[PDB]
Formats: structure tokens, C-alpha cells, sequence
């Protein structure tokens, strides 16, 4: 047995910043603070304004990102689990959960914007982080790309469930997992977004 009037639930993942890209630089903005972002999980009621297509988000122990594509907004199972996102009217369930994708999804928060798919097919790819720096990648599979400049492990913490692009902006994959020896990333890992594709076709 145990005692059911005592049980927690978990929080909702929360919005607190965004990685700018309208302009000609990218850079991070914070929405909300530590103290904020504890009681909006609690509650699931966030009354900010969203703006942007890649999301800084909070869980009650990491922050990572989510990006809005095809007007889901996206990030990693394996970092948000089964959460609902808070949202100006309370909790919002994920529309997609697929634990053997690494993937999850929720509706696109009002006031976001959506990268599309990219149809070009090219393997020069760019990776944004969540410290909003675009790092060059060559694509070298279905879901593997390399860093053109190795990096400490470090630098990529955080970045999970953030967009690697084409060279014309459009949305390739959702980082997932860097490929590490002695605590250097040489590589990265992603979700295609062809199985994003796909996961919105049925
Ligand atoms: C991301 O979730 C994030 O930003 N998290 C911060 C806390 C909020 C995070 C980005 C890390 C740079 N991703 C991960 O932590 C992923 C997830 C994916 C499911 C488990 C964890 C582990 N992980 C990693 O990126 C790891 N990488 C690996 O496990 C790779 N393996 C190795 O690097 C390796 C294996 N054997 C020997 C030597 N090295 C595998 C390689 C195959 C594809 C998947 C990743 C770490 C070690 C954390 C970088
Ligand atoms: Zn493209």
C-alpha cells in the first residue's frame, strides 16, 4: 500500500527563454527566473507571451530546448518524459509521445513560430545550442552529424531537443545526444525530422 493523499505529481515542463534568430545575430533571452519557473510548474498556468521557434524549457531539476516545427513544438523524451507544458490556461498534455523516437510534442504555444521541413537534402548542416551559439555539423547519416570544431562535452549540455538546420534555415533534426570520447563531443546524434514527418502523418 501507500499513503494516495500524499502523492506528488510531477511538474509541467516550463518555457523560460528562447534562442533568438530573427535577426543577424542569435542569442539567448530569459523569460523567467528560478523562483518563476518552480511555481508556473507547479501550477501549469504560464501567462508569458511566447515568441520564436526554439524554446529554452525547464524541467524541476534541467533546463534543455524545444523547437516548434510543422506547429509542434518538439523536444526529447528522454529530458521531458510524459509532462504536460504549462501554458495560459493550465497544463497541456502532449499531442506526441514516442519513447523509441527519443520524441516528444505539444501543440505550438500561441505567439511561436515554425521552422519547416527542409527539402533540400544537404549535409551541411548547423547545430543551435542552448547558449546560442551555431555550430557548423556535416551530416554522415540518416542520424549522425560531425562537429566541424570538437567541443567538450559541456558546451552541448543543455542543447538537447534544439534544431540542427540546412544552410537555408529549414529544420533537419532535433539534437538528441552528443557522441563522446574522454569528454569531447566529435559527433552528434539526432531525430530526422522526416520521423517527425511521419509521427504527424498518423
Ligand atoms: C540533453 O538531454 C541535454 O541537453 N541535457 C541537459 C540536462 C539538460 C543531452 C545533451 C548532452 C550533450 N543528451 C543526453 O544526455 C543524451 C541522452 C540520450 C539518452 C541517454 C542520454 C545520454 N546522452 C548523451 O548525449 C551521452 N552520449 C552517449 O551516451 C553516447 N555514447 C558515448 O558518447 C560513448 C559510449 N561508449 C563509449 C564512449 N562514449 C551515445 C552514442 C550513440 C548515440 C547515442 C549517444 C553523453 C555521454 C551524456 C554525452
Ligand atoms: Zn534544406
Amino acid at each position: 500500500g501507500s499513503h494516495m493523499a500524499s502523492m506528488k505529481k510531477k511538474g509541467s515542463v516550463v518555457i523560460v527563454g528562447r534562442i533568438n534568430l530573427s535577426g543577424d545575430t542569435a542569442y539567448a533571452q530569459q523569460t523567467r527566473g528560478e523562483e518563476g519557473c518552480q511555481e508556473t510548474s507547479q501550477t501549469g498556468r504560464d501567462k508569458n507571451q511566447v515568441e520564436g521557434e526554439v524554446q529554452i524549457v525547464s524541467t524541476a531539476t534541467q533546463t534543455f530546448l524545444a523547437t516548434s516545427i510543422n506547429g509542434v513544438l518538439w523536444t526529447v523524451y528522454h529530458g521531458a518524459g510524459t509532462r504536460t507544458i504549462a501554458s495560459p490556461k493550465g497544463p497541456v498534455t502532449q499531442m506526441y509521445t514516442n519513447v523509441d523516437k527519443d520524441l516528444v510534442g505539444w501543440q505550438a504555444p500561441q505567439g511561436s513560430r515554425s521552422l519547416t521541413p527542409c527539402t533540400c537534402g544537404s549535409s551541411d548542416l548547423y547545430l543551435v545550442t542552448r547558449h546560442a551559439d551555431v555550430i557548423p555539423v556535416r551530416r554522415r547519416g540518416d542520424s549522425r552529424g560531425s562537429l566541424l570544431s570538437p567541443r567538450p562535452i559541456s558546451y552541448l549540455k543543455g542543447s538537447s531537443g534544439g534544431p540542427l538546420l540546412c544552410p537555408a534555415g529549414h529544420a533537419v533534426g532535433i539534437f538528441r545526444a552528443a557522441v563522446s570520447t574522454r569528454g569531447v563531443a566529435k559527433a552528434v546524434d539526432f531525430i530526422p525530422v522526416e520521423s517527425l514527418e511521419t509521427t504527424m502523418r498518423s
